[PDB]
DNA sequence: CTCCAGGCAAC
RNA sequence: UUUGUUGCCUGGAG
């Protein structure tokens, strides 16, 4: 049956190679992915037997506080490499049981689906005429998952008692706080490979309810939003759907994040929309802000890196960044921040030549005319002031940065379309 | 298409 | 320090 199919050699090797590919930091017992094979070779006889019997209670997860993009802190729960290995093996077999029967409009944590699919569908509704969003998000979503309501929804498709106990064991598994196991009454650990699937299994009913009501929506994990014809209809469905998941499913809603605003006045998966009669996809203000922040630190202040290395490091971020944000239909802002990147990249180039003699040497070598060299080389104007002067645009223009290895943001934006 | 390494995004 | 799912981007071996 199922737990036999989970523990098949072929399934465990694919689960092994995943854990090893991730190179995650060790769980509570300090064994890294680098010695996962040698661990299982030594202890599989004990592990294999113990878990199929129903007795195996897994190792408690490790608590790690990390920052979230919103502002606050996220409590991680890192299982042991073997518990990551086992959870992966469960996930690999449970996926084809549940995933085909998940909603058409569910895009989070699923294979062959991404954030772009969720945004394009969301755009489709506002483009047709449903020009008001019912934005929503849940408070501490993974932490506030009730074990009984989860396992009930798991029990619908998987009838095997051995795996239901195994999944519950991982839910039950505690946290090790300075050498004591603290029991977990509610919540799946953020860090267990099986946790995202379990999250979708619970919210599967939310999709079916919204599908039953005949509502247009796009879900990506807890970030769910429903699109409507007017604000009255949007306000109506907001508190109605709020009470559904709060009583039937028992999950709290984040009222700070949840709102019934216009779609172009809110952010959905790092994107927003435009006021236009056909609503174009644009960058969210935070998406621009985070790019700026990352470019500001990559360009060297008290940091100290080689110049061509920084061009490679900026390329490596920006080319990766535009890989995701290519979905936007506004090259104007992309042209602006590309120019801004160059102005930031001139700040380092300018500060590299501190003395005027080196400035005169480098500008003359670059091909700038002798009148322009002397006019700017010995200026009282600040570094950020001199970066936007006619002289430094000429000497260190887009032509220079392209010829010295810098990848054009807007070029690759077009080349990815 | 599967596999390897480096990265970027969403949650 | 930093786990996880999922998707893509760049290079390499089949
Ligand atoms: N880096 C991550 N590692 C592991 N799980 C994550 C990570 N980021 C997000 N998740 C998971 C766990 C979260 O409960 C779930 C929904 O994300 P998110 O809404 O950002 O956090 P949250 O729902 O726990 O808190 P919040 O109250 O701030 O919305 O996605
Ligand atoms: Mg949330």
């Amino acid at each position: 049956a199922l737990l036999e199919r989970i523990l098949a050699r072929d399934n465990l090797i694919t689960a092994l190679k995943r854990v090893e590919a991730n190179q995650g930091a060790p769980g509570i017992d300090g064994v890294s992915t680098d010695q996962l094979r040698d661990y299982i070779r030594a202890h599989w006889s004990t592990i294999h037997a113990q878990l199929l019997a129903g007795t195996y209670r897994p190792a408690p997860v490790r608590r790690v506080e990390i920052p979230k993009p919103g502002g606050g802190t996220r409590q991680l729960g890192i299982p042991t490499v073997v518990d990551r290995l086992i959870q992966q093996a469960i996930l690999q077999e449970l996926t084809p049981i549940f995933d085909p029967d998940f909603s058409s409009s569910s895009f989070g944590f699923r294979p062959g689906r991404n954030a772009h699919d969720a945004v394009r569908q969301a755009q489709g509704y506002i483009q047709e005429g449903y020009r008001y969003v019912v934005d929503m998000d849940l408070e501490k979503f993974f932490d506030r998952v009730n074990h009984d309501i989860l396992m009930s929804r798991v029990a619908r498709k998987v009838k095997d008692k051995r795996v239901l106990k195994l999944i519950r064991a991982y839910l039950q598994a505690g946290v090790m706080i300075e050498g004591v196991k603290v029991q977990t009454e509610e919540g799946t650990p953020q860090g267990g490979p099986l946790s995202p699937l379990l999250a979708n299994i619970l919210l599967d009913d939310l999709d079916k309810e919204l599908e039953k009501r005949g509502l247009k929506f796009c879900r990506y994990a807890d970030d769910c939003n429903i699109y409507v014809k007017s604000l009255r209809a949007g306000q109506r469905v907001k508190q109605s759907i709020q009470r559904f998941l709060e009583k039937t499913l028992k999950l709290k809603v984040n009222e700070e994040k949840s709102a019934v605003d216009r779609p172009w006045k809110r952010a959905f998966l790092g994107f927003s929309f435009t006021p236009e009669r056909k609503a174009r996809i644009r960058l969210a203000p935070r998406s621009i802000q985070r790019l700026k922040q990352r470019i500001r630190q990559l360009t060297n202040p008290n940091w100290s890196i080689s110049m061509p290395e920084r061009i490679h490091r900026v390329n490596q971020y920006v080319m990766g960044w535009i890989g995701y944000f290519r979905l936007v239909e506004t090259p104007s802002v992309l042209q602006t921040i590309e120019g801004w990147i160059r102005r930031r990249l001139r700040l380092c180039q300018w500060l590299q030549w501190k003395r005027v003699r080196t400035r005169i040497r480098e500008l003359r070598a670059l091909g700038l005319k002798e009148t322009a060299v002397m006019e700017i080389a010995n200026t009282r104007k600040g570094a950020w002031r001199t970066t936007k002067t006619p002289q430094l645009h000429q000497a260190l223009g887009k032509t220079y940065w392209t010829a010295q290895g810098l990848k054009s943001l807007t070029q690759r934006y077009f080349e990815l379309r």
